């Protein structure tokens, strides 16, 4: 997250660390949301690779015990059968990963709650973005959990040609542009909690920035839109 502000560390208990097996340690590789007790969402495009997964919830600084993490290991991968890694503005950048171990409930670790099918929210809605990811452009991981407020840019204006054009679909979210505040590698996966009626929910995966940089103006991060696969979701998980 380029341009956040650090998190408090019970404010965002859905998110969740995806990591990596590196030599004889692990690497965050990119965010998620913990949806049941034993499932997160994902992006699809965290998943392409060939690794050793692991979730780790109730985190908040990647390189200092915090005293509330919970490590598990991933058990099975579904990523959405029309996933392209070759295409991601092709959409469908999602996956669900079943966990190898319930995760237990506290103020750290609560399931993300997702949006009605559906529903999309009005322009400059109010989201923010968590995660560990850059916080800069061609930059470093964050240690500890950061969020960004990125209010919403409505499809009509994403979808211009001064924006994403063509690229951006109207199964996804787009939040944020303002050139300060983004998402950035590393936060791929992770939620966009967007408050609605009182409550948060998460609307969003993030799922791509600019090949030219993350905060850049009119480029705002675009996110799979949660609520277009609502079914989906539901159909996974009760077949698994
Ligand atoms: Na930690």
């Amino acid at each position: 997250v380029v341009g956040g502000t650090e998190a408090q560390r019970n404010s965002w208990p859905s998110q969740i660390s995806l990591q990596y097996r590196s030599g004889s340690s692990w690497a965050h590789t990119c965010g998620g949301t913990l949806i049941r007790q034993n499932w997160v969402m994902t992006a699809a495009h965290c998943v392409d690779r060939e690794l050793t997964f692991r979730v780790v919830v109730g985190e908040h600084n990647l390189n200092q015990n915090n005293g509330t993490e919970q490590y598990v290991g991933v058990q099975k991968i579904v990523v959405h059968p029309y996933w392209n890694t070759d295409d991601v503005a092709a959409g469908y950048d999602i996956a669900l990963l079943r966990l190898a171990q319930s995760v237990t409930l506290n103020s750290y670790v609560q399931l993300g709650v997702l949006p009605r099918a559906g529903t999309i929210l009005a322009n400059n809605s109010p989201c923010y973005i968590t995660g560990w990811g850059l916080t800069r452009t061609n930059g470093q991981l964050a240690q500890t959990l950061q969020q960004a407020y990125l209010p919403t840019v409505d499809y009509a204006i994403c979808s211009s040609s001064s924006y994403w054009g063509s690229t951006v679909k109207n199964s996804m979210v787009c939040a944020g542009g303002d050139g300060v505040r983004s998402g950035c590698q590393g936060d791929s996966g992770g939620p966009l909690h967007c408050l609605v009626n009182g409550q948060y929910a998460v609307h969003g995966v993030t799922s791509f920035v600019s090949r030219l940089g993350c905060n850049v103006t009119r480029k705002p991060t675009v996110f799979t839109r949660v609520s277009a696969y609502i079914s989906w979701i539901n159909n996974v998980i009760a077949s698994n």
